[PDB]
């Protein structure tokens, strides 16, 4: 079949591109992660696990490239071929779950921007669960260099066809479609919460500026406005935040009841309210960026690959090439592999003190 001629040129190129790009990206990302910083978070745990998985997988790519560069002749021994298969699939599904967990965590965080020792350890416990389950689910590959007159690895063949037809069925459903479903619900929930919270924040800021413009324009009415604002704040009852705001109000109302000092003190509420707003806004930015990048990764790297893989398995026959479908599969397999060098975009644009650690390293 002519696809083999296509493969022997196509795979070395993309595998080595992914190798070098991924070594640079992941090596630098892991170096940054491990830099000391005053605070740490569970999302750093999940990102670190993802980057380690990707770099381990990337370390296998020069061997696959060698395979194809030798005319599809494997020289590295039977165990190494087994490990090629195992590393490919363990990386793929560990990555999918680490991404899904990361999106879920960002949602749960944006719900509660203000309010633990335990969640750092919990992130490791969860990661360990994911590793155990995926590694145990994949050990089939370790139990199954086959060919004669040449040594062939990485190839679909009759011996394994039925096996993979069954295995696909589970990995398609639990390893791909269920996580993408979880992501789609997460997207819906992120958008809903973000829109509602920012509408509320705009209302809050607008009423504050109205009251402050009233105080700026017109001492008899200053006390009235301050008492109305104090009553509104008490009915709003972040105990320390409310107490700080109320203490601002009480200081202004004292400086009034004692016109220059009180009107000036009125402005101090504005900067504290802007910081209160910014905390929420940062949490929402992070969640939305994460979910968008992750959905794009899924559309590019994983769903086309699983679709074409499934159809390739279902229609496979011993003496037929199907070069066009097979070529499409080869390309989407490349994309799935390339996820391992794509993921540091997420570390850079949605990291947790990532740029802070990076600036520290630069110092
Ligand atoms: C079970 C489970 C559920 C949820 C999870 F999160 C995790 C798991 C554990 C997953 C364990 C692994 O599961 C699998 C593994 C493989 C599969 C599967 O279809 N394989 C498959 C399908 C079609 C072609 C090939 C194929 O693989 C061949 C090869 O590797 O040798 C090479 N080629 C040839 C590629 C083209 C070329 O180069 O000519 C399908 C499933
Ligand atoms: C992963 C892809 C397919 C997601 C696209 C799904 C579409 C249909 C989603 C994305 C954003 C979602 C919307 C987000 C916010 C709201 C406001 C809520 O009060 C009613 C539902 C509504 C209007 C959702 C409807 C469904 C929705 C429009
Ligand atoms: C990334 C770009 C790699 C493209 C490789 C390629 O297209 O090779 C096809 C050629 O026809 C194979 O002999
Ligand atoms: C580190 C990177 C080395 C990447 C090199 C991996 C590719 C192996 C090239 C090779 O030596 O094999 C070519 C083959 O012998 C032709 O006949
Ligand atoms: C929000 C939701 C958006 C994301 C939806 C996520 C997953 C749905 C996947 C549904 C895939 C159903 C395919 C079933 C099928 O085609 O089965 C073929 C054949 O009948 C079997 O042998
Ligand atoms: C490629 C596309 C990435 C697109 C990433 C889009 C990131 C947008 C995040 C954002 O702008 O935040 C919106 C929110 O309303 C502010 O709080
Ligand atoms: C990884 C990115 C895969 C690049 C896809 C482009 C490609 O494979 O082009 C095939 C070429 O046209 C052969 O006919
Ligand atoms: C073949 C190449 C495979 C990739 C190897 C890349 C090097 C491995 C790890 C690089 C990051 C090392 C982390 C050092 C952290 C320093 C510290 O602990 O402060
Ligand atoms: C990804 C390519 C193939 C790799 C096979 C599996 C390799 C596992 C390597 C690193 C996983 C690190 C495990 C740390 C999580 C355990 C944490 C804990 O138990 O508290
Ligand atoms: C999670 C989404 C629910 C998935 C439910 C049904 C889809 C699974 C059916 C497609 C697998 C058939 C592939 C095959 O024939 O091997
Ligand atoms: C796969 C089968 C899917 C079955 C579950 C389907 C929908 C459940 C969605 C749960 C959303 C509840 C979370 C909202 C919230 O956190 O307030
Ligand atoms: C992969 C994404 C699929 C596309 C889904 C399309 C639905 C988009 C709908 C709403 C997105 C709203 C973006 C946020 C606007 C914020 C403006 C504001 O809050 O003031
Ligand atoms: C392709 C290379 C880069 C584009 C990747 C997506 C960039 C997302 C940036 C999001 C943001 O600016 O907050």
């Amino acid at each position: 079949c002519t696809i083999e001629n296509f493969k022997r040129e196509f795979f070395p190129i993309v595998y080595l591109i992914i190798f070098f790009v991924g070594v640079l990206g992941n090596g630098l990302s892991i170096y940054v992660f491990l830099q000391p910083y005053k605070k740490s978070t569970s999302v750093n745990v999940f990102m670190l696990n993802l980057a380690i998985s990707n770099l381990l997988f990337i370390s296998t790519l020069p061997f696959r490239a060698d395979y194809y560069l030798r005319g599809s002749n494997w020289i590295f021994g039977d165990l190494a071929c087994r490990i090629m298969s195992y590393s490919l699939y363990v990386n793929m599904y560990s990555s999918i779950y680490f991404l899904t967990v990361l999106s879920v965590v960002r949602y749960l965080a944006m719900v509660h921007p203000f309010r633990h020792v335990t969640s750092i350890r919990s992130a490791w416990i969860l990661c360990g669960i994911i590793w155990i389950l995926i590694m145990a689910s994949s050990i089939m590959l370790l139990d199954s260099e086959q060919n004669g007159s040449v040594t062939s690895c990485l190839e679909l063949n009759l011996y394994k066809i039925a096996k993979l037809q069954t295995m696909n069925y589970i990995a398609l459903v639990v390893g791909c479609l269920l996580p993408f479903f979880t992501l789609s619900i997460c997207y819906l929930l992120i958008i809903r919460v973000l829109l509602k919270v920012e509408a509320d924040l705009e209302d809050n800021w607008e009423t504050l500026n109205d009251n402050l413009k009233v105080i700026e324009k017109a001492a008899a009415q200053v006390k009235d406005a301050l008492t109305k604002m104090r009553a509104a704040a008490l009915d709003a009852q972040m105990k320390d935040f409310r107490h700080g705001f109320d203490i601002l109000v009480g200081q202004i109302d004292d400086a009034l009841k004692l016109v220059k000092e009180a009107q000036a003190a009125a402005e101090q509420l504005k900067t504290t309210r802007n910081a209160y707003i910014q905390k929420y806004l940062v949490s929402h930015r992070k969640a939305l960026t994460t979910i968008i990048i992750t959905l794009i990764i899924f559309f590019l790297c994983f769903l086309p690959y699983h679709t074409l893989r499934t159809v390739h398995l279902t229609t496979w026959k011993v003496g037929l090439c199907k070069d066009r479908l097979h070529k499409a599969l080869v390309i989407t397999l490349a994309l799935a592999a390339a996820n391992a060098c794509f993921n540091p975009l997420l570390y850079y644009f949605a990291g947790e003190n990532f740029k802070d650690r990076l600036k520290s390293a630069l110092r």
